């Protein structure tokens, strides 16, 4: 008998999500049976909520789309902070919670997970600012509310809420028959694009998170390799272009970039900007220079052409519509490429060492997933091989979302080798997914950055203040306490150079067992970056 | 210099507030170091904010007010279904959330921890409905709008917000000169003599808001002296002293002991002071207290046979119960030894054995699951305190909140009963616990699963199982030696005799106790009560 929850799983498989996470409540477990029974979707429970938000985020951004299930009120309210981060960087996550039966919610009875005020709508008003749409559905009313929230999810990319009543997940449904100035608008966008672009002498692409959000990275891949343009991304949006391709010019990070990068993005003749955000993470804290007088910015949310406002475009077909630019082919140079042989030594490991090393060996058809931190300034300006893609959250910058996320993303994509770059200080915050990551027997490659505390907050203020410092637990022992075998999980403690190019070559050369890699660092040293990026950050917070 | 900052926290040590907990981020760390340089008040960091919030409450439940500190959106969010229970369940914790300088925020800049937007003020609306009061200072306003939301707190009890940016927080201010802060209370008083007086069977139940207002001993002195019988329900268990001569038990509807229920349903007067009846309390709505026959009073709100009352003070109106004369019940109460086996342990043997070797002066703490449904009707020893949470119900809140309470009262020994699954969710606060060498003993009910939850729904679906961790090995791997935590595996009845006396016998570390015990075993009370939570869910 098919039901109203069978109508919401037909339109979560249409979206292409093959796994559902969260964690289950008697106001859920009626429905949780529905997706049991489903071949085509799997349950995927995790320790706690917040990990299930984290981990349907990092599973949109490699899917394009996530759901997860919580409880009402103590499974919603867990998770917030996920769905809040998923609304700050733009990903299609739906959150489905569980309710107790329309009789006990009319009745305003004073159940667990409530206030005892017999108000059952506090939490959903709660979501408002962190949802694209929000639905408390009704027999009546539920297919038509789940179409338009996530019809809603489709137009914006943002993250959506459907609050699912026990009684009406289980009332009778029938599947769905169709599918989840403007155009002319559209046509003059693209006839200015095509007319600056021809006219320019050294234009700039600039690609940001809203690329990733939408699943556009080949569509602009395919953009740059056939125009030969020269793209840069910020560190938010990273790998929204394959950075393997000859006119990928690197990060630009404000006064931060390399300076031959620098140089030529602020010396452009025309920029075209394209799901970018500028935030002080991504820009050097302001010190960008992006000239708007010579700038398209398309966003999903509205444009920009020279400094004039427009509304009434479709950002994803805008996007698409650049392949079919015709006599758009840049003929000038890029800049200087110098990438040096990592060669180690015996010498203890130190940040800098570190993240050359990492960009020497990284390999393709990998996902780095790099926590705020020292892995975050370190990992993020790392020139990516061919078929690659990055995972990191310098908007919203919510320290353990990494772990859980580089596991949904993992999931996501079983073909591409996800290496997880984490600090200690981050990992204490979402570790327990470790179970998930036994019990689902995925085989990411997991850097623990072990440098005794909260590096980053000591390079910004108070570097020998106890409250930088955090319990020092035997990172490499985790995997055996959460019930790993040496078949499932190898663990690695790494002190030397010489001992990182080994531990790391052996981690890629074994695709079939997780690697937990604890390595020691000195809690004093930070990425020539973040050593700049710690004072601006305290400047940015001057009393 | 003496700032803004420095006021809040003379604010804070008023309140008997002598631990911070919470997470550091850069839009704190120069508040935070106003924390640190305190003599009165300790920085308790938290590995993470939702722990940080559950161990506020724990603390708030023994200390009688407690604070933790985030940063601006990411971890205030992280922390708001704490205080949501805390809301719910009615406990006095001050939230403070370090935010970017009035400078970013007027200027709408694109922050870290932000929508992008340049909108400072979406987190804040967002905890509207969970707190009695909420704030964002600013240099004018900040000592008025302390002290307006830390009054809040002293009247209501519940959860209030400061919203404190970096340079408010830095701003100039000076030490306040004094600490912060009835014809209806008389009538209702009158009406209660008069009751009293005229009963037969009278029955006094307490609850929850005794808890709030730490009024647990009045409550005491007041049955002590006029022998009053009393009940209270499993929300509000040790609003007394569970070891008077006048305690019945705990009224938890139909699932009640059969002569408490009896007494409770046929009394001809019931005063109910600071209950709420809510379904994992009443047996889920099958409580017979008629309310022709009751005289309730609430913080917010009172009935006197069926009619609402409004203008009174809760604090005081309980307090002047001591002043009634002419009370002292003449009539019955109820009637009210564990010799152990090397039987496999069971569910029912396991509460019995605990409520034979509970001591005076333990503080129980019970997770929702097998360990509440168990432990919550347990008779406890004199000057001994309950910890749990059935109106929200938030599982893994029991594990930091046990440690809160600990770190509020080092001298009351806490016996945690936390299931397998909850303790999934929160166990990263081993860490504060090994650094912060506290002593609890923490038993780990581990039956390979949510029993509760097969008890419910789908006893042998998939989503009842959880990944099974090494629980004895978990306190190695967070840096403990047997020197501060001593790991245990119980599996009979004669080994948990045994390790939880040799726990109680050592009050000098920490013990983590992995009992095992089926998935199909519940206690007696969660057999019966898991079908009713499963009919009230009937679709
Ligand atoms: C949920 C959350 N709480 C707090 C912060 C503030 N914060 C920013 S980075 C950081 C420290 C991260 O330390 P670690 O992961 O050890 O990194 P590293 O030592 O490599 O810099 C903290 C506490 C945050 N961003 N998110
Ligand atoms: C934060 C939160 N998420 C989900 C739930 C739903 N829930 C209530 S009890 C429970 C299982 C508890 O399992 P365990 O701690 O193992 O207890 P036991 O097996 O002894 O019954 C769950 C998932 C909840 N109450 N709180
Ligand atoms: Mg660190
Ligand atoms: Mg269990």
């Amino acid at each position: 008998m098919y039901t109203v929850g069978d109508y919401l799983l037909d339109r979560l498989h249409e979206l292409g999500i093959e796994e559902i996470f969260g964690v289950p409540g008697d106001y859920n477990l009626q429905f949780l049976d529905h997706i049991i029974s489903r071949k085509d979707m799997k349950w995927v429970g995790n320790a706690n909520e917040l990990n299930a938000s984290y981990m349907a985020d990092g599973y949109a951004r490699t899917k394009k789309a996530a759901a997860f299930l919580t409880t009402f009120g103590v499974g919603e309210l867990s998770a917030v902070n996920g769905l809040a981060g998923s609304y700050a960087e733009n990903l299609p996550v739906v959150e489905i919670v569980g309710s107790p039966t329309s009789k006990v919610q009319n009745e305003g009875k004073f159940v667990h997970h409530t206030l005892a005020d017999g108000d059952f709508k506090h939490f959903m008003k709660m979501h408002e600012p962190v949802t694209a749409a929000r639905t408390l559905l009704t027999a009546e009313n539920a297919t038509v509310e789940i179409d338009r929230v996530l019809s809603a999810l489709l137009k914006e990319r943002k993250p959506v809420y459907i609050n699912l009543p026990v009684d009406v997940a289980a009332a009778k449904a029938e599947k769905p028959s169709l599918p989840l100035t403007s155009n002319t608008s559209d046509q003059e966008i693209l006839n200015k694009i095509q007319e600056s672009l021809k006219n320019a002498k050294k234009p700039i692409v600039i690609t940001g998170h809203e690329i990733i959000s939408f699943g556009l990275e080949k569509t602009v891949s395919q953009f740059i390799s056939k125009t030969k343009l020269p793209i840069t991304t910020l560190n938010f949006g990273k790998s929204s272009v394959d950075e393997a391709l000859p006119s990928f010019l690197g990060i630009y990070n404000g006064k931060l970039s390399e300076p031959n990068l620098k140089e030529f993005v602020e010396s452009a003749d025309f920029i075209l900007m394209l799901g970018v955000k500028l935030t002080d993470s991504s820009t050097g804290v302001f010190t960008h220079h992006l000239n708007e007088n010579k700038m398209i910015s398309l966003n999903i949310d509205e444009g920009k052409i020279f400094n004039e406002s427009i509304q009434n475009f479709d950002f994803e077909s805008l996007i698409s519509s650049l392949l079919d630019l015709s006599e758009i082919e840049y003929k000038g140079k890029y800049i200087d490429k110098k990438q040096e042989d990592f060669v180690p030594s015996n010498a203890l490991l130190s940040q800098d060492r570190l993240w050359q090393a990492v960009e020497n060996l990284t390999q393709s058809n990998e996902t780095i997933v790099a926590e705020q931190g020292t892995s975050f300034f370190g990992a993020s300006p790392i020139f990516l091989k061919p078929k690659s893609h990055f995972i990191g959250q310098p908007l919203w910058g919510s320290i353990g979302y990494t772990f859980p996320a580089a596991l949904g993303s993992q999931i996501a994509d079983k073909e591409s080798r996800h290496l997880l770059f984490i600090g200690d200080g981050s990992l204490q915050l979402t570790v327990q997914e470790l179970g998930l990551a036994i019990r689902e027997k995925i085989n990411p490659i997991c850097f623990i950055i072990n440098n005794d505390g909260y590096t980053v907050e000591r390079e910004i203020h108070g570097p020998n203040q106890s409250y930088n410092d955090i319990p020092m637990w035997n990172y490499s022992k985790l995997p055996e306490s959460f019930g790993a075998t040496e078949e499932r999980v190898v663990s690695k403690i790494v002190r030397t150079e010489n001992e990182f190019v080994s531990v790391m070559k052996e981690a890629q050369a074994d695709p079939n067992r997780m690697y937990w890699i604890e390595l020691i660092l000195a809690k004093e040293d930070a990425p020539k970056v973040l050593k700049k990026m710690g004072k601006l950050f305290a400047e940015q917070n001057k009393s």
